[PDB]
């Protein structure tokens, strides 16, 4: 095996947000997803809150713990040796949750952390809230993980764009970037001018959010480039298919008895076996026998 | 919120029921709430689609703990009568012994145990040796001492390295020892399921995983001929990876994914699966002052 190290995967990771061509990142729930990420040709992964709950049968409220999600994100890193942006929420905790979270993101080799303004847990009764932390609240969690982690590469999440305003971002942005993080994820911003207008204002590489069915518009990659974006990620998109063909197989076995209709629709023993690299175990076994 | 005693004893009813017992793979959680939502009464844990899913191969490199809680979230999400592959037991009688105690802490309701031997020896890697009788009768007995309310599956693969008859054998000594039904791999024919159904001491399980030495009978031809129960082990993440390649060569090469919206869970579905609403009821519900 020659897997790399974490402070080369953060860097890896950095080239490839600095590059000319926009960086896609899908999300990967789990190693599978992970392996054929790899082999469709992408270069970076995403493990989102959302996508991994829902694996897990939870809903995304803020329940899983960091070990959990430091224990999902090796199994990315194991699988793939590629960088991984993990959505880390706020941190789970205070200043020093922030601190141990970073060093499990370090120690899993984990690329990149993406954490966000936004105020967590919510309050009892109002669990659908929007308030967000103050800024300094997040500028201080940031200086936490360039402390503690200075080999790991910063995505800062805002939402303060639809609850505060657009040139209020703008300012939140601009903090968090001088506290040390790296790039800004902008969540819903709401136009193209909206776009290359905070590009314009904000000293950092940009994310774009490309998840379904929410408050952005399904513009291609390339589109994302020249407004003024440099990665964009596609968070719960494996989920999403994987559960969709559960249902109709499902459905199919339980119809009809057999699962026969729905052979085209699979992965095949020869596509697994390369996939998980069977082989290379056993020219592992051989070489040692011998 | 079912005890492990209440799924083992709903799992074993449904095994004797008349209407053959149809058991999915469910390798995560979301797979295990799909099959619960679309009417299934039980669910498989796959040795080869866990590993699978962790990327690694059906090797026997995973522990005892890793299955544990992964059958731990299956359980949790849906309250199912859950069938568990622990291969031969992660080691020897004692580590039987430890795995059925944590299946059982697991809420889990039945385990399945195989006659091949683990580890396999270098340069045969490949190879295709089985137990002794007698070692897989002790590790049954581990589990019935240990862990009594504990369903048993025996699987054989007796058929396709040793012959038809030792496969009968070998299944009737893993029932006299505490088995109670046994899954004979790889039976050739109609014909051979009949016999062996007419010389075996208990109820028969079918694997109807694709691509391998078994046709795609309906689950009521194996009912008819002798089966009470058929597994569908990999299928869950035979489905996913190839839904991975088609929505991932579609985001590689289009820059979007706009056309495969269709094949997607929606968020309200999403929302329903996971029991969302449950949360708010619970959280809103406490509010009062």
């Amino acid at each position: 095996n020659k897997q790399s190290t974490q402070e080369e995967l953060a860097n890896r990771f950095r080239a490839l947000v600095e590059a000319n061509e926009i960086l896609q990142i899908p999300g990967a729930h789990d190693a599978m997803a992970a392996l054929v990420a790899r082999n469709t040709g992408f270069l970076a992964l995403y493990l989102s809150g959302a996508a991994y709950t829902a694996s897990k049968g939870l809903p995304d409220l803020g329940i899983v713990t960091s070990t959990e999600v430091a224990e999902r994100a090796r199994d990315l890193v194991r699988a793939t040796d590629l960088p991984v942006l993990v959505d880390i929420d706020t941190g789970f905790g205070g200043v020093l949750n922030v601190a141990r979270t970073a060093v499990e993101m370090v120690e899993a080799k984990v690329a990149a952390v993406q954490i966000e303004d936004q105020q967590l847990p919510k309050k009892c009764g109002h669990l659908n809230g929007k308030k967000l932390v103050t800024t300094e609240e997040l500028v201080q969690k940031i200086k936490a993980i360039k402390e503690v982690a200075p080999s790991l590469y910063i995505v800062a999440r805002t939402d303060a764009r639809g609850v505060e305003g657009l040139d209020e971002a703008i300012e939140r942005a601009n903090a968090y970037v001088k506290a040390g993080a790296d790039a800004i994820f902008p969540e819903a911003l709401q136009s193209e001018e909206e776009f290359r207008l905070f590009n314009s204002k904000v000293n950092a590489p940009l994310l774009a959010n490309m998840t379904e069915f929410g408050k952005t518009p399904y513009y291609s990659a390339e589109e994302f480039a020249n407004m003024g974006f440099q990665m964009v990620i596609y968070p719960v998109t494996s989920l999403r298919v994987a559960a969709k063909a559960y249902e109709n197989v499902f459905t199919l076995i339980k119809e009809t008895g057999s699962q026969k209709d729905a052979l085209s629709n699979m992965q095949t023993r020869s596509e697994l076996y390369e996939t998980i690299s069977y082989h290379d175990f056993e020219e592992l076994d051989t070489g040692i026998a011998k």
